[PDB]
């Protein structure tokens, strides 16, 4: 009759409390209470609140990276706009089905610059898999003689990652509204990717 | 031999400390020390840290709203893409010349949802001036028979406001780098607005 290891129980309570209160306002005392472990047990596995936040963020993002590399290996041969639309759909569904993780990921803004930099350095290698793929797919595109692969890549990455920032924040704490607006969001995103393709290509 | 009123001295120290530390980590004790006023004087004009943050945010945004309505009344007859590009240029210059205000405005993410909502409710009327203008200018546009005025407005507003979110965060604390990258940013933004216009219109 198995439960979560004490480390995974702690990381799950962390994700919940950090997502609710943010980094600065959350306490390891309430994370421990919520994990049903001794206050001293967090220090044992995690040393400080900062390191707890860091490992919880690495654990969630590693979960997402697996989803992605799954998707990537199956959809690699698609047209890139087609690829992005389908991936965005899949991320939308993931977020509505995992609201606590969604809420937790968006707290990265609130933390002090040294912790956020640390996380972004350590995430760069895995975020570069998607970045590098788009870059490579843009070679198979007829770019408007006014538009560099550089501006295309930049615009596309900003659309992809800004769209995520926007819905995670707009639907923070409101999964049923996200589910309610899902089909409209998906249709909006289709037309917008079509605007980009048209404006960007010959 | 005039100085700032005690209220404006407090609001200036607030803008500086909130922009450096964020809402949660800033103390009114260090704001007061930095304003060179008695710890009890902030309570006198502002009651609590939350209300200090709120009035400082209303004071900076009211300053920006004047700049804008100045610009708007002079550039009203321009083509909307032309209008936006020129406004973005002007905001870029403002941000590099007023980094402390820039840094302070981006802290709105860090604060608890009740304070942020309060600010966004009270800001809505003045943000609707620009919103309503774009809406009206989109009637003078030949939209792609696949693209609603609704998707156009949404995409354009997300570009305008997301672009700002991105550079304020990327150049937070680094005004000389913003000034160094200014001409490249301006050129990037020109082509991107041209991509949107092309993709969005007949």
């Amino acid at each position: 009759g198995h439960m979560l290891s004490k480390r995974d129980a702690i990381l799950k309570a962390a994700v919940e409390v950090f997502g609710k209160k943010g980094y600065d306002r959350a306490t390891t005392d309430e994370i421990a209470e919520k994990a049903g472990v001794a206050k001293g047990l967090i220090f044992h596995y995690f040393k400080n609140k900062e390191e707890l936040y860091y490992q919880a963020y690495m654990s969630v993002t590693e979960k997402l990276q697996k989803e992605f590399e799954n998707f990537l290996m199956k959809n690699r041969n698609r047209d890139i706009f087609d690829f992005m639309e389908r991936w965005i759909e899949k991320k939308l569904e993931y977020s509505a089905s995992h609201p606590e993780e969604a809420d937790f990921l968006i707290t990265l803004v609130s933390v002090d610059e040294g912790l956020r930099k640390r996380i972004l350095l350590d995430l760069e290698k895995s975020q570069r898999v998607f970045f590098d793929f788009v870059r490579e797919k843009l070679k198979d595109l007829d770019l408007a003689e006014d538009v560099t692969e550089e501006i295309a890549l930049k615009f596309l990455m900003w659309f992809f990652s800004g769209f995520e920032e926007v819905y995670l924040r707009t639907y923070q704490g409101k999964p049923e509204l996200l589910k309610r607006d899902m089909n409209t969001l998906v249709e909006e995103v289709k037309v917008m990717l079509r605007i980009l393709k048209k404006g960007m290509t010959k």
